[PDB]
């Protein structure tokens, strides 16, 4: 099959305790529809139970053990978690883990430690001198002992931090003298230096720190039996860093590990430096894409689909591209709100899912929905995609990106998958048509619309040419009745 990743959460989440099992009870559905890889929720323990797990407290307790006032996590404990990746397994889905190491928030106790102010807009600018500041920075996890592994976190284990709790002054950032103490590098060069994102910022110039987190991963993988990674916060994390702790990973425990990198920027000139700098061994998600559906879908039709591809990953580099429509940064609300409008969705989808190119991701909080924010489930819509994607999009693609509204590209199917072969063809304005080419070995077979958008049939003619049709604001995916 064409493998289909689905990001399995969203930001709001019920604080329940159930996801495990949700996830668990979704695995067969789920890889029946063609998701054959879920990228789970941060599975450890953030600062307290209703954190999403990016405050990333203990990255060693995964729902097992009492602290920040939860033995479970939001989603539930270790044990449900296995349950959960064992129903995946026995479905052959793969699993890929969360994996947040810029950061650690939630410390048991403060540490006096020299520091120094830097402008939260260049923090590569001191605007003070040293002074000694109370910081979060003890992890004595006192809930686990020394289960699993015996490491606690200090000050000199992090470049810096937010907050002061002996003066407790808002929007600075201070980075901690000592002998070799600065910002890490390389990372994203906004602000100067994208180091600092949040809570207590993980030194990875640090050889105990590297030492850990390399080690931690190997346990991660090991204990859940992980297929892979999403990767947070990768441009505020040192890049070598990455690249490396990645191929260590893969180098100790014999598996392939696919990741994806989380590099937030709509700029595939600083994306590509990312994948240059990590030596082209992971995949990032096309950020650059998700803003232009998201631009498109703001458009009012307006928007040039014909470019709608222009300047994304996955048109440069689709095999370290992975497409995404939404995710939990971009959802309403978010840090990072951008969130592609209901109408355009299904387009997106449609381009991610039927095309050759790059691996798509679904978004629990599109299919589901987010009713928190009164986004209803789109899984009716996404469904008959999906069934394109998994049953239909196969052999060489013929893509149209001709017009302005009216674009569309088929695939001739191939002799793996049978009855496959589908033409996509979506308008973000009025609909109408367009001749594509299906395969001359199509000729004569009655295709319908399987989305159901349009109604009726179309029959390809002896060359295995079409007019297809499609709706205005709206997508049809052709394939053989
Ligand atoms: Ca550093
Ligand atoms: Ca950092
Ligand atoms: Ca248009
Ligand atoms: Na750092």
């Amino acid at each position: 099959t064409n493998g289909t990743m689905m990001q399995y959460f969203e930001w709001h989440l019920p604080n329940d305790g159930q996801h495990w099992n949700r996830l668990r009870d979704d695995a067969s559905n789920l890889r029946n529809r063609g998701i054959t890889a879920i990228w789970i929720p941060p599975a450890w323990k953030g600062t307290s139970q209703n954190d999403v797990g990016y405050g990333a407290y203990d990255l060693y307790d995964l729902g097992e053990f009492n602290q920040k006032g939860t033995v479970r996590t939001k989603y539930g404990t270790r044990s449900q978690l296995e349950s959960a990746i064992h129903a995946l397994k026995n479905n052959g889905v793969q699993v890929y883990g969360d994996v947040v190491m810029n950061h650690k928030g939630g410390a048991d106790a403060t540490e006096n430690v020299l520091a120094v102010e830097v402008n939260p807009n260049n923090r590569n600018q001191e605007i003070s001198g040293d002074y000694t500041i109370e910081a979060w920075t003890k992890f004595d996890f006192p809930g686990r002992g020394n289960t699993y592994s015996d490491f606690k976190w200090r000050w000199y284990h992090f470049d810096g931090v937010d907050w002061d709790q002996s003066r407790q002054f808002q929007n600075r950032i201070y980075k901690f003298r000592g002998d070799g103490k600065a910002w890490d590098w390389e990372v994203d060069s906004e602000n100067g230096n994208y180091d600092y994102l949040m809570y207590a910022d993980v030194d990875m110039d640090h050889p105990e720190v590297v030492n850990e987190l390399r080690r931690w991963g190997e346990w991660y993988t090991n204990t859940l039996n992980l297929d892979g990674f999403r990767i947070d916060a990768v441009k505020h994390i040192k890049y070598s860093f990455t690249r490396d702790w990645l191929t260590h990973v893969r180098n100790a425990t014999g598996k392939e590990m696919f990741a994806v990198a989380e590099f937030w920027k709509n700029d595939l000139g600083a994306l590509e430096n990312y994948l240059n700098k990590t030596n082209w061994n992971h995949s990032v998600f096309d950020v650059p894409l998700h803003y232009n559906l998201y631009n498109a879908s703001n458009s009012g039709g307006n928007y040039d689909m014909a470019k709608l591809l222009n300047g994304t990953v996955v048109q440069k580099h689709p095999m370290h591209a992975v497409t995404f429509v939404d995710n939990h940064d971009s959802q309403p609300g978010e840090s990072l709100e951008s969130f592609v409008q209901e109408w355009f969705k299904p387009l997106a989808y449609a381009l991610i899912l039927t095309r050759e190119q790059g691996y798509p991701s679904v978004f629990y909080g599109d299919y589901y929905g987010i009713p928190t924010h009164s986004v209803p489930a789109m899984k009716a819509k996404i469904d008959p995609i999906l069934e394109a994607r998994q049953n239909f999009a196969y052999g060489t693609q013929h893509d149209y990106f001709d017009h302005h509204n009216i674009i569309g590209w088929t695939r001739e199917g191939n002799t793996t998958h049978p009855n496959s072969g589908l033409a996509t063809i979506m308008s973000d304005g009025p609909g109408g048509e367009k001749w594509m080419y299906v395969g001359q070995n199509k000729a004569g077979q009655v295709w319908h619309d399987i989305t159901g958008n349009k109604p009726g049939t179309v029959t390809i003619n002896a060359d295995g040419w079409a007019n297809f049709s499609v709706n205005g604001g709206s997508v049809s995916i052709w394939v053989k009745r």
